[PDB]
């Protein structure tokens, strides 16, 4: 599976049946037919005591794991019950400015988005979790390009280290609080992971307000290689899904 002609979006249906379910993601936030629900609580994040590990390329896009033997970083509140610990984030973008998000807002279109994907404590460990209808926890965040990300900038002079599928490096004093935007303001709807094996076991809550980056510092991102080292160079762009049937499902607002 990928994100080519070939092995794309439309075509994970053949290896992953799931791929056309009820509560698929990501999806278009309609905010005229979102419902604003006074009884959801303020989201909580907790990263004080991060534990960043390293960071790798996978193939499909580059991930920033962290240390989760212990609750460190952690999600609550919000329409969660129960502590959600931080495992990894990534980012899903595109080969121009126009598109990569893979969540979309009345229909617009982000430059990319960043996933931070926490695991319910309750299930003891990840595996086990992502076997659950309330197994992950997954914050959404937008990013438009204006001014540079100080905050974001660690993880760009470290995308030289990790081109090609496979690479990795040690990514040590990572804070991800300086990828939050101001605003904690929320969408929140019940879905699944955006790539194979697409298992229907997360809580989605993608923030309404989204970071600025700079021009290039996304482009950074667009040097990323889908292959392995010694192989034909196949950019690492527009790594996202396209947006999903609502089918039933309604969106909820914080606001």
């Amino acid at each position: 599976w990928g994100y080519g002609k070939h092995n794309g979006p439309e075509h994970w249906h053949k290896d992953f049946p799931i791929a056309k379910g009820e509560r698929q993601s990501p999806v278009d936030i309609d905010t005229h037919t979102a419902k604003y629900d006074p009884s959801l609580k303020p989201l909580s994040v907790s990263y004080d005591q991060a534990t960043s590990l390293r960071i790798l390329n996978n193939g499909h896009a580059f991930n920033v794991e962290f240390d989760d033997s212990q609750d460190k970083a952690v999600l609550k509140g919000g329409p969660l019950d129960g502590t959600y610990r931080l495992i990894q984030f990534a980012f899903h973008w595109g080969s121009l400015d126009g598109q990569g998000s893979e969540h979309t807002v009345d229909k617009k279109k982000y430059a990319a988005e960043l996933h931070l994907v926490h695991w319910n404590t309750k299930y003891g460990d990840f595996g086990k979790a992502v076997q659950q209808p309330d197994g992950l926890a997954v914050l959404g965040i937008f990013l438009k390009v204006g001014s540079a990300k100080p905050g974001l900038q660690k993880v760009v002079d470290v995308l030289d280290s990790i081109k090609t599928k496979g690479k990795s490096a040690d990514f040590t004093n990572f804070d991800p609080r300086g990828l939050l935007p101001e605003s904690l303001d929320y969408w929140t709807y019940p879905g699944s992971l955006t790539t194979p094996p697409l298992l229907e076991c997360v809580t989605w809550i993608v923030l309404k307000e989204p970071i600025s980056v700079s021009s290039e510092q996304v482009l950074k991102f667009r040097k990323l290689n889908f292959n392995g080292e010694g192989e034909p160079e196949e950019l690492m762009v527009d790594n996202w899904r396209p947006a999903q049937p609502l089918k039933n499902r309604q969106i909820k607002a914080s606001f």
